[PDB]
């Protein structure tokens, strides 16, 4: 029944204290299912589901996320074998294993428990590969299997009629590679047979064969048994614990594994945060607290930017963090693409406990919304679907904090209904005076038009084809490039005739004008009421 | 200068002076020296985007 | 490997076509090197791949 | 990445009392950012 | 032979009636080369004939 059936382009990072899978690995996310599956607990599950869970409208695309931590597996030496945990942290203590045989079969038994996960299974029938029978008259018959003594690889498998070799199966390497050939060649003896094992296509290399002597045959089925190759093969891709031979595999109680380690709080993030180098994501909120954190970050993004890829952070300020504290944050912040939040509130969330939200996880909110909008779409008063906020502030409060540069939230009860929508989207840069510094969303379409241009000169002028590349030609490929973008409204007028390029030996110096989006703010009514 | 004008016109040269091409020639021996133009490549370009109103 | 990857672009190449720019079609690159590093390679004669991701695409 | 890209026959004079650059030599001017 | 030949077949087989997995899997490993495709199940057939036919997997 194998065929059957059963019953944004803005990609954002997160990153922080993530309590389940294996950390300093990036791992790329699309639905929530995949987040419980690796990220079972901590502030990074409840980031994610937030940034999808961001707006009723939007929601955030592919999230890169990493587990930053110095976890690592348990793991148990016992029989063997050693035990590795495939999951990583302390809760990989408490698996339990243990190997037991089965006498009916004359074969191991293996058993793993998981009580988090109310994981629980048995392997059964480990080992007995295929059996032998012999029926010549001759008073007995028997065979051996050897290995070699250095690699414990199996090099023969000898049939023995009385005290001599009938007929031996070279397993050192040819055409009993596989165990399948060693059937079908003692099936075709007449004295001999041989039949596979009914539980399931064992099919083991022949190597990983295990060293038997002197079986007597003739008045039994005798199993070879190769109970680690078939280990391997009942194991190897299933469950959650894997297996390493050091010895003999015997049966041992069951045991939990032990070393599972979370490890301590990072003192610095950049040998980590530096893996989002190369991974393409353009928003990053930091899930940690510190100021460090936000330093770092800072510093991270500013090296990404003067290495030619652009990336903006939005960060905010613990729990009703007032006014003076928030300007010294921004003071040691100053620098352009992070983003301040003021504010700090709770979450209706699906876990159905009311989440205490700090002003970090607001700033997370407030990224995957800014994902899922437009390219050059603002955040400016778009809902952000908080529950409640533990708000100080009022217009006057508003007015303090975002002329600093910090972003803040006002609750807006309508006549009839209830939103919480976000005032602006100004940078935590101070000076107003250049709105590509200081607001957002300008700088996100200069990026991306940068980096279009960039690609775009690239391809046609540093091919290198000719010097004859004359300055007119540049001059009409940067204003065939600007109509088009004004034909798509990325743009909203540049100057047709004020473009100048200047070009000498190897090196063009190229200049020009573009008027961008001018956004419409503020409305002032002064109702008169007469007769 | 014929060979340097056939390959002009097939561009693998840019271009050649004409008029400084020089031979001399002595016994069996003829020691020549020209000159050839090669094709100029063009690596950079620096923008400075301004934005205004 | 890569250099052998270079060199079977370079011989696909017109003649006198440089490979400057060209792709190179691999895969992940273990790489080091941002802008200046870059610099320091090229400047000392070190020929240097650069991963590029464009808006929606990467070469 | 030293290869890469980044982001009137009346000719005319002027003298005077300008405040930057060496002075007592004449400059040949083209645009602005020059200036 | 005939498809080794140019001449393209295949055949449809299945064993007898009840067969365990375990005989099928000694059936298929002497029968596992393709062209030939081994039917599990037996059953019976509502036929024109009135009888109800006992029917093997062949």
């Amino acid at each position: 029944t194998r065929p059957h059936a059963s019953i944004s382009e803005k990609v954002f990072c997160l990153i922080g204290q993530a309590e389940g899978g294996e950390p300093n690995t990036v791992y790329e996310l699309r639905n929530y299912s995949q987040a419980k599956r690796l990220f079972r607990s901590g502030e990074l599950l409840d980031a994610i589901e937030l940034a999808w869970g961001s707006n009723p409208n939007y929601t955030a695309g592919r999230i890169l996320a990493m587990r930053i931590e110095d976890a690592k597996p348990a793991s148990a030496e016992i029989g063997g074998l050693k035990i590795t945990s495939k999951i990583y942290g302390n809760v990989a203590n408490n698996i339990q294993v243990g190997l037991e045989k089965n006498t009916l079969s004359d074969s191991l038994r293996l058993r793993v428990i998981f009580q988090d996960d109310r994981f629980n299974e048995v392997y059964d029938n480990i080992g007995n590969i295929f059996t032998i029978k012999y029926k010549g008259e001759e008073a007995n018959a028997t065979f051996s299997v050897e290995h070699d003594e250095e690699t414990q690889k199996a090099s023969r498998l000898v049939l023995k009629v009385g005290d001599q070799e009938v007929k031996s199966y070279d397993l050192t390497g040819g055409a009993y590679d596989y165990t399948n050939a060693i059937i079908t060649d003692i099936n075709q003896l007449p004295d001999f047979e041989a039949k596979l094992s009914p539980f399931g296509d064992k099919n083991l290399e022949s190597s990983k064969l295990d060293k038997i002597e002197n079986a007597n045959i003739k008045d039994k089925a005798v199993y070879v048994k190769a109970v680690f190759g078939d280990l391997e093969k009942q194991t190897a891709y299933n469950g959650i614990v894997s297996f390493e031979q050091l010895k003999t595999i015997e049966p041992f109680e069951l045991t939990k594994l032990k070393g599972g380690t979370n490890g301590e709080p990072p003192a610095t993030w950049a040998d980590k945060l530096d893996k989002f180098a190369h991974e393409g994501g353009y928003y990053i909120v930091p899930l940690s607290s510190k100021q460090s954190v936000h330093a770092e970050v800072a510093s991270f993004v500013k090296e990404r930017s003067d290495a030619g890829e652009p990336m903006r952070a939005i960060v905010g300020g613990g729990f009703n963090e007032s006014k003076e504290q928030l300007f010294g944050r921004q003071a040691s912040l100053s620098n352009p693409r992070v983003s301040l939040v003021a504010n700090s509130g709770t979450f209706v969330m699906d876990d159905g406990r009311k989440n205490h939200v700090p002003a970090y996880m607001v700033a997370v909110a407030l990224g995957g919304l800014a994902s899922g909008l437009e390219i050059g779409e603002s955040i400016t008063f778009k809902p952000l679907r908080v529950s409640s906020l533990d708000q100080i502030y009022e217009s006057i409060d508003l007015d303090e904090l975002n002329e600093n540069g910090i972003i803040s939230i006002e609750f807006v009860r309508n006549r009839t209904n209830t939103f919480f929508r976000i005032v602006d989207d100004v940078t935590t840069f101070n000076d107003k005076s250049d709105p590509v510094k200081a607001e957002m969303a300008v700088g996100e379409a200069n990026d991306f038009l940068v980096s279009e241009l960039k690609v775009q000169l690239e391809d046609q002028f540093i091919g290198t084809r000719t010097i004859n590349t004359s300055a007119s030609i540049i001059k009409d490929f940067i204003q065939s490039y600007l109509g088009r973008k004004k034909r798509d409204n990325e743009i909203q007028d540049f100057p047709a005739e004020d473009v100048q390029v200047i070009v000498e030996g190897n090196e063009a110096r190229i200049s020009m004008t573009v008027y961008p989006i001018r956004s419409f703010k503020k409305i002032s009514v002064s109702l008169v009421y007469k007769q």
